[PDB]
């Protein structure tokens, strides 16, 4: 149907806007601490601690399959990256600190993304 196509064009445009959001959030991680999944070879107990691992490559795979239906879903995944790190790593670590800085800086980008998704629909 024509309606299904219109909906697909909306999903495609959301995906376009989320790709730009993702690139902007990832620029706030210049150390690349969050670029890839935590390695289970290098951190064998990780899944005893963290039940839903997340990272920027895994988000990008979902994004390119148009697997984010709305901004809320994409935000949930970004929040996992941050929150997983702040639980596994202690307050005095470069990892924890990197997550705090990502959250703070990412908030700015997310605030305007939300306005743009509501505004453009």
């Amino acid at each position: 149907s024509m309606e299904q196509v219109a909906m697909e064009l909306r999903l495609t445009e959301l995906t376009r806007l989320l790709r730009s959001v993702l690139d902007q959030l990832q620029d706030k991680d210049p150390a690349r601490i969050f670029a890839q999944p935590v390695s289970l070879k290098e951190v064998p107990d990780y899944l005893d601690h963290i039940k839903h691992p997340m990272d920027f490559a895994t988000m990008r795979k979902r994004l390119e399959a148009q697997g984010y239906k709305n901004l809320h879903e994409f935000e949930e995944d970004f929040d996992l990256i941050i929150d997983n790190c702040m639980k596994y790593n202690a307050r005095d670590t470069v990892f924890y600190r990197a997550a705090v800085r990502l959250r703070d800086q990412g908030g700015v980008v997310l605030r305007q993304a939300r306005r743009e998704v509501d505004s453009i629909g």
